[PDB]
């Protein structure tokens, strides 16, 4: 099974977590989830048909993320790091009445 | 956000982890995804019409582990609990392109 990679930061560092485009079957059902610890994960941010080609949940409120899409990335950024960015992001795309995650990244200072 | 139940068992102890059918909008989209630590979420076990009422992943093949489900139950159990059983314990349902978890467990020793 897949491993996270680990990823080590200090408050205000720049940090991009990784997921690969290159095997997506329906890029439209491709999304990061986030899980903070001791919480269920929840779906944080789409792939989405659009110039930035991406879309965070409705009633996140924090311009400090972003992503870099493109044929070959779905890449999701955070400048200037916090304590409560800490936690586990899974990458995966919904197939049927499933759901595979094809990478993620425990985040943690 | 839902909050993990936390359960520490024992070696050799019973486990139930509980999953409600009461807010489900459909049964076929429901399942129980598995976390070892430092590993991707794997969907595990779904809701399947049959005698059981489930069906687990393929390439699983574990006896200790079984389903209660009925019209309000999607409960996952294990008998005689055994560290590798460590980690945490998901339920969802796939609606549309994302997945929603209702609710979860973490596992451990």
């Amino acid at each position: 099974i897949k491993e996270l990679h680990v990823k080590t930061v200090k408050r205000g560092e720049n940090v991009t977590m990784e997921c690969s485009m290159s095997k997506v079957t329906n890029k439209d059902n491709l999304a990061w989830y986030r899980q903070s610890f001791g919480k269920v994960p929840q779906y944080f941010v789409r792939y989405y048909s659009s110039n930035s080609g991406y879309k965070f949940a409705e009633g996140f409120k924090d311009s400090r993320f972003s992503m870099t899409v493109n044929d070959q990335k779905f890449d999701l950024n955070i400048i200037g790091a916090r304590e409560d960015d800490g936690g586990e992001y899974f990458c995966g795309e919904v197939e049927g009445i499933i759901i595979k995650f094809t990478s993620g990244t425990r985040l943690q200072f």
